[PDB]
């Protein structure tokens, strides 16, 4: 009950030191394959006077491959749909808080995204676009007070050859009822996301991701654990 | 120029919460299929009165499968060796730092870890001992001032289903100068440290460890990126 080729539709409004925009996206996905791609336009407030990649995690976790037969929360809750809520901290005091909303009409994902960024260093990877784009990040999951919880670092690559990491914490909330759903056990997400192209003279950016659901399987356990 | 079988002797000193303690450690390793196993016995301190599975993850990273080409900053200190610092903060407040030189003498690695605990809450999980081990790990790894850098995300289980956190990040360092070595780029190690067996009334740990080095294989790049 979610189809195996989606249309996506997300609409983002937020603040980054201040500075406010809005981005609206159209795109496609493929729920089970764990592969989208996002034409993202800023509407309101672009060019952006800083690094578009602050903005690219925020904009699609029901688009997963879950492997090894986990549960999936996030396509368990459809019809329904979810929320989450997440808090990205930037080694260099960077500070990003975020609220979405995620629901499907018919064969449309639709998402709607608060971002607000604040303490980015003025002179900064960031806010100097000074960035290349994320490495691609592992994030683990598990459950907490009878929701879904992640976890994970990422890099952003910077010009001169540096990372500037930082951690990620979300929140996802099922619209259905807990007893409702069954609940994974702790287990790992992979997430790639790349910008594709820019134009529009930095007003349009296509944006792909690919990400996995998985066990670590790369190191076994000598006590039969996951 | 590390052989293919190595012994570990392992040396630990330190206090968590003001709670002295050291430990000594024998064991053995396979430095190019990531395996080692290490009996840890504590000498001072004993009884522990807190969890054993905060000193896990301090006592190897010599002992790694590097996949796809990777190079091997650790293998390649050899003969000179290398050190490291850490700092491993918990989501409750807790707050552990170590640092640790490394050291080959024939076909012996021979460790010294120093290791501070602090601010761990007095009815935390690990100061009652309620942990049950930790979940395998992904810490990702760059250059970062001409040295290597680490860090992870680890969760470790609770006696009642929870899972408690905490971000490590680390900083090793070559003995050799930079100049001869070949420097990798980003990649990630997966570690899984399994406490085997316990004896002697709690004072003797097994400890298993499997490490192995990679890029992220499960989301391949569009862009034409490891």
């Amino acid at each position: 009950a979610i189809p195996e080729n989606v249309r996506i539709k997300a609409f983002m409004e937020g603040a980054i030191n201040n500075h406010h925009f809005k981005c609206e996206a159209e795109g496609e996905g493929k729920p089970y394959e764990g592969t989208q791609l996002e034409r993202i336009r800023v509407t309101e407030g672009g060019p952006l006077p800083f690094s578009f990649d602050i903005l690219s995690p925020h904009f699609s976790v029901a688009i997963t491959k879950y492997l090894s037969g986990i549960p999936d929360y996030f396509k368990q809750s459809f019809p329904e749909g979810f929320s989450w809520e997440r808090t990205t901290m930037y080694e260099d005091g960077g500070y990003v808080t975020a609220h979405q909303d995620t629901s499907l009409d018919g064969n449309c994902l639709v998402y709607k995204i608060k971002v607000i960024g604040s303490n980015l260093p003025a002179n900064g990877p960031v806010m100097q676009n000074k960035t290349r784009g994320w490495e691609p990040c592992t994030e683990m999951r598990y459950v907490r007070g009878g929701v879904l919880c992640g976890q994970s670092l990422m890099a952003l690559k910077c010009a001169d050859g540096n990372h500037l990491t930082c951690q990620l914490r979300t929140t996802y909330r099922s619209k259905k009822p807990a007893k409702k759903l069954q609940m994974p056990a702790f287990h790992f997400s992979d997430h790639r996301p790349e910008i594709l192209k820019v134009s529009e003279n930095g007003n349009l950016m296509e944006q792909y991701e690919m990400s996995v659901g998985r066990y670590c399987e790369s190191v076994p356990s000598k006590l039969g654990h996951n």
